[PDB]
């Protein structure tokens, strides 16, 4: 279960790094917007502050949200469970 | 469970497809630009940069979100689970 | 199951004529604009082309979307488990 | 279950009044924006009417979505299933 989460964090880690270094390249974003946008994209946020204007670049965020979605709720889904649950069950009894 | 996928992924792209030609037609869209707004709008990311201005359009966009959201997520769903996992598995044991 | 169904929607109907009426009265949109935005906020999609702009109107919006979130994603899970699954299942046996 | 309740309902106004307290300072929002935007990002509405600006806010916000989606949806879904699903069933016997 925390080899669960490593490897969905290590997994997650590597599809941001993905969009980051598309959406620098691509788009022209700074390296840190390229990633917000990416992290804002998979969340399912979408503030639309950036958005992509190239075709290519609306192609890619196409696949990217379908192959990207999956996994980052994946991850959120076993943070919450296994690692932020526990932690406030541990608060409530001191020791 | 594979055929689950097939029905499925045939399923999402008709309903991609009919996005594409109504938007495309009532609200003006490039199909490209069509396309990636039907995306965008089904998997409730909502940039933005596009919406419909007509009131057919936004009459039409009510109804599709409805419609279209439990399919185009129950494809994550199946994506994620039966095709993603799998093979991520699959990289941990060489051969 | 048909009556789960009934009963949610009559219930995401109540929900959206509510936010109608809120939105047309305090934010100044026309009927169906206050529709269209009522469920482009409840699905979690929220283009932005239209939010609001008052501060009544920004508080009625945090507790609308805590309580209608629940109700329009329920109803839409069961419009896809119970309507579509089974009139997609139906339609690949013929009689 | 009330238990349940409870405690998701205090994380997540701890979990808003973070958010409030970081995007009032650093992006210079008003409280109430500030509060208003929080909620729009954690239930992954994202109108985008607000986002921030400052590289500071990015990063936080990049951490806040990770950390607070996961406690928010927990919340909606007690809301839904512990307190809303029981007064609608509540509403259907006369007493
Ligand atoms: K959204
Ligand atoms: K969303
Ligand atoms: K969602
Ligand atoms: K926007
Ligand atoms: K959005
Ligand atoms: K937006």
């Amino acid at each position: 279960k925390d080899k669960e989460f490593q490897v969905l964090f290590v997994l997650t880690i590597l599809t941001l790094i993905s969009g980051t270094i598309f959406y620098s390249t691509v788009e022209g974003l700074r390296p840190i917007d390229a990633l917000y946008f990416s992290v804002v994209t998979l969340t399912t946020v979408g503030y639309g502050d950036f958005s992509p204007q190239t075709d290519f670049g609306k192609i890619f965020t196409i696949l990217y949200i379908f192959i990207g979605i999956g996994l980052v709720f994946g991850f959120i889904h076993k943070l919450a469970v296994n690692v932020q649950l526990p932690s406030i069950l541990s608060n409530l009894v001191p020791r």
